[PDB]
């Protein structure tokens, strides 16, 4: 509630994005890639204007011819050497041929055709080669070193904003899930992904799976273990999580496989992983239980792109979803058997994720349905950005800049909270009680908490600072606390927080030294 | 059989989906889209502030930017592209007369794709252009710009989906409902409405060959039953490809301001450009018409899925909704509360677009930054364009590509000023008749079939025509595309046309 | 007066000069063009008229 | 400083240079020459003045 | 390859009547300015000839 | 069969590097150090003008003059003023400074050497090895196998065509020169590939070889009881490639000092001919010639670690003092005047010739030896592959290859279980892909054990020959019931070792198939 005031306090679209949304919107950015996507439009309109027979003035392309393709394209290679995203696109080229084995001219020709974007979207639900690059890419980040590629597919949408808005409601045009059944939600989680499922239109009820701050906010053994209850039909989880921004660790990891294993085979995970990247040695849900789950990856984050709308929904080629499919009753599978009757001849054989395509644009409009050719494109482009970064130089170099961040921040708070293996810190929680204890002691640190509210500390530095930070969620009120997000703001804007509240710490401790 | 003979992505498309893809596109609003990215890459990379090898950038800054993309226009002005924005920033500074940094920040950051688009329902100064370009193509030339508004999606596939869910969503369009589709009309769009998602009835108002495909007054006024809740239009038409005649556009504004000012229209314009002096039902009927503007066709931008939901600012689907049962407005309440405090003044145009992300995500909905920036910019160029010379060397193509088709098959069917024929017809009749007289035109008809024909010329083209549809089977004939392939192509198609028809006259003559 | 040409269009019209960052973009004409004396000398008369004579630049310009 | 020298002179002789328009004319110079090193790092230096310090920029150049 | 085989004047004209593609190039043209929007261009064969001039020497 | 096997296996999959594989034990690197590459080409531009210089008629022929040393930095640091913004040239620059400030050489003999050296227009001179390049080449060298306590005015070195040519001429002289006899006792680090294994008991030479088996309990190092058989007197030389190829570890420090002693206390006139290629891609390699200077016949190849196997660049080093030297001291008044008449007409007190010194005579018939040593142009080649690895103080090109291998390593075992364990030792240009191992990690140790005996290693790769077009090296080395094969991570890319890999797995699921079904039987 003290969100439609503070708001009013400070207003920028940044502030209400967090607000809103509860999203930290990067003000850093993945250029090679994109100056990349740029280069290769000027080369794709040359091959466009190739095609043209007519004179005009106008300026009017045909479609790019595959024919010669590499010939022209590595002819453009050499002419602008001194380019950054012609070298790039030049690698890459070697990377899809040579490291992956694709055919290179029918790379190029799918990069070329696409970011013209002359051709609808095919197949729609990803195209050819860029499932296969982007594929590679999330594997990797995702942490499942034994997952087979040919075992993983993708499903290009808009964001990981589309892609919940589809997996709900293709989950329930499907009847995998019904008015009633249980959703497992690792909490705290921000607010739209509570929202969604207490819909009219959804009515499921949810069952807290609660992080402890005590485990900096892993979920304890007895918390992973209500998952165990067989009436509970999904597991729906952020990991790394948003607000608290740490990854769910090894123990956490096993918990639920076992789970599953043992007592859960038929349980449907849906993980919500675009933090993966800023986390050290991430594992995702999907690397651990690939049969049971859906992984929603958007490239919003980790390169900058909020604004190009780019994620993936993947499932492993065998899951349990289509397997909840085929159990279902003879009366509801001859009604679907109709629902997709175009799509195909046996609709018992339409996978799971190729209904999410279908469902996306009522069906009847599949063929033409998909994300945007040139967004996939740039999705490639992102992709092979990170995979022939051996060195994880911008991984690192990100993962620097959150820390420099952080060290800014605390400067005059104590120094940060000491940091563990499973920290990610997008979103870094400046807790009062914590800062005022490592400045002057716990029995400071028990006073000055019951002389503040979290509404109080927000509201001043929202007043002195113009910055209004999220309330903390996770414990029970008794701790007044905000959070901040390392990736929206820039240094003197961290110097300036910290500054209000050493200030506020100085105020509060002149008070206790005088009783 | 004749399923597979022909095999590829354009005879695909065509079949599986009613679409000629076009094989031709606009390339100076690319060429500057590119252009524009390259520049605001430099504007990102001047926000960073470490010393790196990475390749990485902040946000461009706002302060400064006009003088700086002057510096940067002066430099190109050899580049098709560079020359193109800088002609757009006058349009839209001095014509529009909009703010010109503002406009230059939201194309910079817009185009970086560095941030959500918002508002959600469309960036600001493109809403303000694309609706100025699409007021000037669809004629609706005594609407005032600000009382239409815009809702940017992902081509007219994520609209006609976006539209119906919110229809039934908000209960304007319950079961048991009828929807008057104007037919012939591709297949797509008989099917959304005969899903069981929605379960409403389908009454057809028939276009009449016999009148160049006009649909005559006793089926508009089909329209008048106050059971149709809504009517379904694509114009100009498709497969037909002709585009309402003003006897029509008017026939229909007299039924809906006389008999149902309730009337809710849903209008598929996309070929609208390809028309001679287009006017939209939007134009007529402001008040009871939601706009479907593909920008697919005219721009050849298919896969780059940009198009737009128009809506009056004061319209029957607000209407409507004010006409609900507080048993149905308390649930919609409930559903849009966490958007605004009083759901019940949350403008459809805007249900929208919360209802396209299961509205708790509406704040981040919308489509995507670049893709807008891409629309503008094609709005731009059609809207700089005063002598249309890009519309003129699309139709002037067409028409070389009907000719170079009919060249053996009696050239050509008489022209009318309602013709757009995106979509040819290719009718056996009126081939053989042309060729050889109403005498063994008569005699073929019925001695060939659709099917027959098809192959013909698919087994020695390669290509497959979709089966002419819309006048009692009794008429073999076949719909070509003038707009998916190239010149030698259709050569091909009429030759075996004609080599078909000489068989059959060899016979006649025997 | 090309920079104020609204429309697209071959035959060679253009607009009316806009005073707004003019002297940014005359500046930027001046440096591209040091090898030129009739350039060497529009911005020396800039400053005299700005400098010396205590008038607006903008304005001069 | 050239910019700010009023006459006609051979000697090579200059002015104060002028904080109007400062930040145009260094980010032209930018641009200009982003091949030569010190140059690209005057212009991140700026950058991190006025993005990481949050002090002003045209002050500052 | 016909156009710079063509332009460099090395071979003997082949076939003697015309050159292949360019015969097919030229007759396009030709039915369009005749205005014989009615025949199909591979119903018509052309005699490249020295000008109107040598074209009637020769038809005499 | 070993000897079979390999003839068969020839037939099922063709390919250069297959074959390579097979007939040569090596794996050719993808991969290759291009600036020095283009460094090379450009200073052969600036050189040819150099030339053009000094040709004093009109012609348009193209003819060119010696190239003149006089003025020579003034127009090289021209000629790099007037290139800065080409790859090579930049690096060329910068070597001149290495030469001239961090070895303290003379820079305008430095320069001349690479110029007139690249123009190959002069007989090598000194047939050795050219003066600056040996010093240089030498530095290298020096850093490069850990000999960081032997000053470097006691190495020297003889430039030959590749290890391949080294051999060829060692043997060769060390039988020339009585050092090596018929019947002599020739010890092998083992396992090594075949060729090292055919040459000595070649009918030329008629040695006996002396098996010093590594353990593979033991991570291929070599144990001590294994080592200890060297102090058998009977025992002439100590042949060894480490990092050894195909185990491709290098000897740990334990092996290294137990050897140390065994020279020390035991066998002081014991002669070592250690082949170290392998090196730079090992961690902290040390060489034998590291901790036996004087006892040990170095041979370093240029080839896998710039990807210049076509170049034939390689070096022989030997400590000016050294008991090849000792040994020839020690031969027979009656055999010395024999050598007396062999290497007369190169000098007057033939019994100081060095050894070294005869390497480079024998390999050309003696009679030869002012117009022997390896082509200028390829010492000049070598010198720049050598400046180039001493300039890049971060040793970032090393890193980048290892991780390069590292990559394949990990696409490789990605259906496997993961790479095995690596150690400090571990060099893994070649990996051992172990049937043993792989199944114990997917399934556990009892299938492990049931499939070892249900399989071979022609079984092994008969299957991925067969799957994937790639033919692998037989594992060999063990109480060879084990089915295992050799793959290098050098000479592929990423989706051929995940090709190789799938196979693999699919071999394993169905053994552990089979094995599932009798267990539940
Ligand atoms: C920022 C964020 C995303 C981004 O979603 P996109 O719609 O792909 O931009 C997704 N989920 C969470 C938890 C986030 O914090
Ligand atoms: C070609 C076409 C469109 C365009 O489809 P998008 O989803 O915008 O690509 C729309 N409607 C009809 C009737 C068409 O034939
Ligand atoms: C000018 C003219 C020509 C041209 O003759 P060429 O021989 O082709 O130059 C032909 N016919 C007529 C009647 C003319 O007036
Ligand atoms: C590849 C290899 C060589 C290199 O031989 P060169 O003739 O120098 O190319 C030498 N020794 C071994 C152990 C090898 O594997």
């Amino acid at each position: 509630e003290l969100k439609d005031e503070l708001i009013k306090i400070a207003s920028s679209d940044g502030n209400r994005l967090m607000l809103n949304a509860g999203r930290g919107n990067p003000n850093f950015l993945a250029t090679t890639p994109r100056r990349a996507f740029f280069r290769l439009g000027l080369f794709a309109a040359a091959e466009s204007e190739l095609s043209y027979s007519y004179m005009t003035t106008v300026g009017v392309g045909g479609l790019a011819k595959i024919d010669g393709i590499e010939g022209r394209f590595e002819r453009y290679i050499a002419e602008n050497r001194d380019q950054e995203g012609v070298r790039f696109l030049g690698k890459s080229l070697s990377y899809v041929r040579d490291q992956l084995g694709l055919d290179p001219a029918a790379f190029l020709h799918e990069m070329v055709d696409g970011i013209l974007g002359c051709n609808y979207p095919v197949p729609p639900r990803m195209l050819n080669i860029s499932e296969k690059i982007v594929r590679q890419y999330i594997i990797r980040e995702m942490g499942a070193d034994a997952i087979p590629s040919e075992s993983v597919n993708l499903f290009a949408v808009e964001g990981g904003t589309a892609a919940m808005a589809y997996i709900f409601e293709s989950l329930k045009l499907n009847g995998l899930l019904k008015a009633g059944d249980k959703v497992a939600i690792g909490m705290p989680v921000f607010t739209p992904y509570i929202e969604i499922p207490e819909l009219a239109q959804y009515a499921l009820e949810e069952v807290a799976i609660n992080a402890d701050p005590s485990l900096n906010w892993q979920y304890p053994d007895s918390e992973l273990d209500k998952l165990k209850d067989p009436a509970i039909k999904i597991f729906f989880c952020v990991n790394p999580s948003n607000p608290p921004s740490v990854k769910m660790d090894q123990r956490s990891l096993e918990r639920v496989r076992n789970i599953v294993a043992e007592h859960r085979p038929d349980l449907m995970i849906l993980t919500d992983d675009v933090y993966g990247t800023f986390a050290d040695d991430f594992q995702s849900l999907f690397a651990i239980c690939p049969e049971n789950t859906l992984l929603v990856y958007s490239f919003s984050k980790y390169f900058g792109a909020t604004g190009w709308r780019l994620g993936v929904v993947a499932a492993h080629q065998q899951n349990v979803f289509d397997l909840a499919l085929d159990k279902l009753q003879e009366s509801e599978k001859v009604a679907l058997d109709h629902r997709y009757r175009s799509l195909l001849p046996d609709v018992r054989s339409l996978k799971f994720i190729d209904r999410l395509v279908a469902d996306s644009r009522a069906v009847a409009l599949n063929h033409t349905a998909g994300l945007s050719t040139p967004q996939q494109v740039q999705m490639a482009l992102f992709s092979l950005f990170a995979l022939m970064d051996e060195a994880d130089e911008y991984k690192h170099t990100l993962k620097q800049l959150i820390r420099r961040r952080e060290t800014t921040l605390y400067r005059e708070l104590g120094m940060p909270p000491l940091r563990d293996e499973n920290a990610v810190d997008y979103y870094t929680l400046i807790d009062l009680q914590d800062v005022t204890a490592k400045l002057y002691g716990e029995a400071f640190s028990e006073w000055a908490v019951k002389q503040s509210s979290t509404g109080d500390m927000l509201f001043r530095i929202a007043d002195e600072t113009g910055i209004v930070l999220l309330p903390g969620a996770g414990f029970g009120s008794n701790r007044p606390s905000g959070r901040a997000s390392l990736a929206n703001l820039n240094e003197y804007e961290y110097a300036a927080i910290g500054r209000a509240l050493r200030k506020m710490a100085d105020e509060l401790y002149a008070e206790y030294s005088g009783q």
